C-alpha cells in the first residue's frame, strides 16, 4: 500500500492566424491503461476488452499475462474522450481511464511550413511551434494517488500542483490568403512539372507576413512516411541568386546618384558586352538602344550593366543593403539565413556588373519581399513580423519618396506596356512588378547549368496605393517553359487578384475588371 504522484497534462497555447483561425490546438483525448494484477482477476472479461480495443484476443492475452507482474501498463493512447468512456463503460476490473492532450493541426499542409509541430514529448520541434516553444509550453501538474499491494487505485488523494496552461500566439498569417496561396503554387509547380517552389504575401504598410508556402509540403498529422526535404521552410532558410528581380534597385540607386534620369538611353547593342575574359549577355536582342524603363521592360544585363560602371558598386551595394537584401530580418524564424551581400575593399568591373544585376549574392524570398514592400511603401521599409501587428510600427525612409515613385511607374510598365510581362496583369487592378529567370548553380563544380532554370517573379499591387507585395519562386520548370515572365509571373496574376479581393480591396483599372467587381 503506498501514494504514488501522477501527471496533471497541461493544454499547449492555441496558436491562430491573424484573425483566431485556429492553426495548432491540443485536444482532449483519452488514454487506457491497466493494472494486469487486476486483469488477471477477470480473465473471462478479457475477450470482451480486446475486441473494444480492436485487437486480436490471444495477442492482447500474451500482452498482459507477459506482464502480469507489472502494476501498470498502456492499453491504448489517443481514444476520443467518448470511445474511453465506452470502455470503462463495460467497468472491466483493472481498466482506467486518464485524460490527455493531442496537437492537432487543422490546415494541415497549408501552413505545415510556417507553423511546424511537436515531437512525441510535447516539445516543438520545427517552425513556430520550436521558436515560441517556451511561450506555448503548458506546465504539467501533479496529484497524488493511493493504491493497494496489487497496484488497485482506491483514491484520488490530492493536487499537489495545478497545471498551467501555456499562452496564445496569433501569427500574422491570413489563413485565407494562405490557402489560396498554397494551392495556386501547388497548380503552378505540378503545370510546371517544377521540383520546388515557394510563395510569399507581405502587407507593405505593417510589415505582417500574411502568407508563405513552399512545395514540396508535408502533413504535420500524420508524419509517417515524411522524408527530410519536404520539411524546409524554402521561404526563409534557402537562398538564391535573385538577377533581374533586383535590377529595380540598382536603378534606385542610379536615380539617386544625380547622374541619371529616366528619359536617359542606354547603347546596349549588340545585347553583349566583353569585360575581359567575361561576357555579359541579354537574352533579347531586339533593340539597339534602350530608355531607363526599357532596361527593365526588356531586361537589359548589358544596360544595368553600364549604368552600374557608371555610379559605381557602392552606390548599389548601400542601396540592396538598406532595403535588407542579405541583411537579418530580426524574425528568428529557426534556420532561417540572412544569405549574402559581396563586400569587396576595391570592386572590379566584371563583380560590379553581376551584383547590379542580381549575381554574386544571395537572398531569401522573403528578403526579396521584404525589399518589394518598401519600394511599394512609397520607399519606407518596416520590420518584417510573422505575429499579428495591432499598431504600424515606424518606417525608416530607405528609399526617397520620389525615387520610389518613379520606380514604381517603371515596374508598372514593366507589366503593362507593350512586350511587357502580360501574364502578370492583375484584373480589375494595376499591378507592378519584375520577373526573372536564373540557371542554378552547378552541382559538383564551379558555374551555371545550361539547362535547369529558377523562375522569379516580384511586385506589388495595386499601383495606386499599394497593399501588398509578392514573390513567386519556381524551381526548376521543365514542362512549359521556364523564364519567370512565363511561369512565375500568371502564378502573381492570379494569387494577387485572390488577395486583393479577399482584403476587400476596391479595384483601380475598372476597363479590365471582371463582371463581379463591376457592380460592387
Ligand atoms: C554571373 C554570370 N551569369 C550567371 C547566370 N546568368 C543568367 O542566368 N542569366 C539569365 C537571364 O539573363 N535572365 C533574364 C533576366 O532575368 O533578365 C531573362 N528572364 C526573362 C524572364 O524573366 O521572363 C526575360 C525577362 C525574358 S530575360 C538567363 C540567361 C539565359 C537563360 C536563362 C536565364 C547570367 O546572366 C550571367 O551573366
Ligand atoms: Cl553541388
Ligand atoms: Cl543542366
Amino acid at each position: 500500500r503506498s501514494v504514488r504522484h501522477i501527471a496533471i497534462p497541461a493544454h499547449r497555447g492555441l496558436i491562430t492566424d491573424r484573425n483566431g483561425e485556429p492553426l495548432a490546438v491540443s485536444t482532449p483525448v483519452t488514454t487506457l491503461w491497466a493494472n494486469p494484477k487486476e486483469l488477471m482477476t477477470a480473465k473471462e472479461r478479457w475477450p470482451q476488452l480486446a475486441a473494444a480495443l480492436g485487437q486480436d484476443t490471444k495477442l492482447f492475452a500474451d500482452r498482459i499475462e507477459q506482464n502480469a507482474e507489472r502494476e501498470f501498463i498502456y492499453l491504448v493512447r489517443g481514444l476520443t474522450p467518448e470511445q474511453g468512456e465506452g470502455v470503462i463503460a463495460l467497468k472491466v476490473p483493472g481498466v482506467y481511464s486518464i485524460e490527455e492532450f493531442r496537437r492537432f493541426y487543422p490546415a494541415g499542409e497549408v501552413v505545415a511550413h510556417a507553423v511546424g509541430f511537436t515531437d512525441v514529448d510535447d516539445r516543438g520541434r520545427e517552425g513556430i511551434e520550436l521558436a515560441f516553444d517556451e511561450w506555448l509550453a503548458g506546465v504539467p501538474g501533479k496529484r497524488q494517488v493511493l493504491k493497494d499491494r496489487r497496484g488497485r487505485v482506491i483514491k484520488d488523494v490530492q493536487v499537489t500542483k495545478n497545471a498551467k496552461p501555456g499562452k496564445t500566439l496569433a501569427l500574422s498569417i491570413d489563413l485565407r490568403l494562405q490557402y489560396l496561396a498554397h494551392r495556386e503554387l501547388r497548380n503552378a509547380l505540378l503545370e510546371n512539372g517544377a521540383k520546388a517552389g515557394s510563395l510569399v504575401i507581405m502587407d507593405v504598410k505593417t510589415g505582417e507576413i500574411l502568407a508563405m508556402t513552399n512545395q514540396p509540403t508535408y502533413n504535420p498529422n500524420n508524419r509517417r512516411n515524411l522524408q527530410p526535404a519536404a520539411m524546409r521552410n524554402r521561404a526563409m532558410i534557402d537562398v538564391f541568386e535573385p538577377g533581374s528581380t533586383v535590377k529595380p534597385f540598382s536603378m534606385s540607386a542610379a536615380l539617386a546618384s544625380g547622374r541619371w534620369k529616366p528619359s536617359d538611353i542606354v547603347d546596349v547593342y549588340p545585347g553583349t558586352l566583353q569585360i575581359g575574359r567575361y561576357t555579359i549577355r541579354d537574352v533579347s536582342r531586339n533593340s539597339r538602344q534602350l530608355d531607363l524603363t526599357g532596361i527593365l521592360i526588356k531586361s537589359s544585363n548589358v544596360g544595368i550593366s553600364k549604368i552600374a560602371f557608371d555610379i559605381g558598386a557602392e552606390s548599389i551595394y548601400s542601396v540592396m543593403q538598406q532595403v535588407g537584401l542579405g541583411q537579418d530580418t530580426g524574425l528568428g524564424f529557426p534556420g532561417e539565413r540572412v544569405g549574402n551581400l559581396p563586400n569587396h575593399r576595391k570592386w572590379p568591373k566584371a563583380e560590379t556588373a553581376t551584383l547590379a544585376y542580381g549575381y554574386g549574392l544571395s537572398v531569401t524570398a522573403i528578403q526579396l519581399a521584404h525589399a518589394y514592400a518598401a519600394l511599394a511603401n512609397d520607399g519606407k521599409s518596416v520590420p518584417l513580423s510573422m505575429t499579428r501587428v495591432d499598431r504600424v510600427p515606424d518606417g525608416v525612409q530607405v528609399i526617397s519618396p520620389e525615387v520610389a515613385s518613379t520606380v514604381q511607374g517603371m515596374l508598372q510598365q514593366v507589366v503593362e506596356a507593350q512586350g511587357g510581362v502580360f501574364r502578370a496583369q492583375v484584373p480589375g487592378y494595376h499591378a507592378a512588378g519584375k520577373s526573372g529567370t536564373a540557371r542554378k548553380v552547378s552541382v559538383g563544380t564551379k558555374g551555371y547549368r545550361e539547362n535547369a532554370y529558377r523562375s522569379l517573379f516580384a511586385g506589388f499591387a495595386p499601383a495606386t496605393d499599394p497593399r501588398i507585395a509578392m514573390v513567386v519562386v519556381i524551381d526548376e520548370p521543365s514542362k512549359a517553359g521556364y523564364f519567370g515572365g512565363l511561369v512565375s509571373a500568371p502564378v502573381f496574376s492570379k494569387v494577387m487578384a485572390g488577395a486583393l479581393r479577399l482584403m476587400n480591396v476596391p479595384p483601380d483599372n475598372l476597363p479590365t475588371a471582371t463582371e463581379q467587381q463591376q457592380v460592387n
